[PDB]
């Protein structure tokens, strides 16, 4: 019910462990499983939002606080030379998982074009 | 002034266009000039907001609403298989123009790595 039917809403029901390195009222950041920089994480809101194109306007607040946390987060690991952040919407995008999420990437140069 | 110092603050304040796509009273959207996909925009905030690492919490709705814009602006142009947002900060993170910008790239399968 809360938190929604996939791979995130087992994480955000702590049904299944992640770790955890932010949780507020509304969100919650964890180490991603599959790095792709030496700091991987994502944060997701514990609000089910399939994907950022069925996000509505009343969500903004809460898809801004996403970033914010990620920057927090960021600065607690070390991030002092920067970071990305991502997010992927649909088959193009690269989602996999159909709760939004944000991507922070960090610890290495970022290339370009971002895939 | 207002729109800040860098290039973007030059096309927030219409000294040099920018082909615009979406404008509203909080933010702009415009095409990339060295896109890295078939679609290839940015949204940004009139507000001066250097980076993403600077922003306060009282910026949650504005950020979220670059991504919102983002949406919309995508959903226009006709991305129905999706796209991928960046937000690229400091150094690491490949940002140039330290002013706050949100890509949104798709019209083709975005990689991963993102860079
Ligand atoms: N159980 C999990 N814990 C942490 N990250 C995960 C888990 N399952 C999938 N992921 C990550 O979710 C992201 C979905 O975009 C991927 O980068 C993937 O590696
Ligand atoms: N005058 C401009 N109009 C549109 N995009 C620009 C301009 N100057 C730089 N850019 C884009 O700004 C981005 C900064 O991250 C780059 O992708 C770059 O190509
Ligand atoms: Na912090
Ligand atoms: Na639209």
């Amino acid at each position: 019910r809360p938190g929604g039917d996939t791979i995130f809403g087992k994480i955000i029901r702590k049904e299944i462990p992640a770790k955890i390195i932010f949780e507020d009222d509304q969100c919650l950041a964890f180490h991603d499983i599959s790095p792709q920089a030496p700091t991987h994480f994502l944060v997701i809101p514990k609000k089910h939002i399939s994907q950022i194109s069925a996000a509505e306007d009343a969500d903004e607040s809460l898809l801004g606080h996403l970033m914010i946390v990620g920057k927090k987060a960021a600065a607690d690991l070390g991030l002092k030379k920067g970071y990305r952040m991502v997010v992927n919407e649909g088959s193009d995008g690269g989602q996999s998982v159909y709760h939004v999420h944000l991507h922070v990437l960090g610890g290495r140069q970022m290339n370009w074009p971002p895939g």
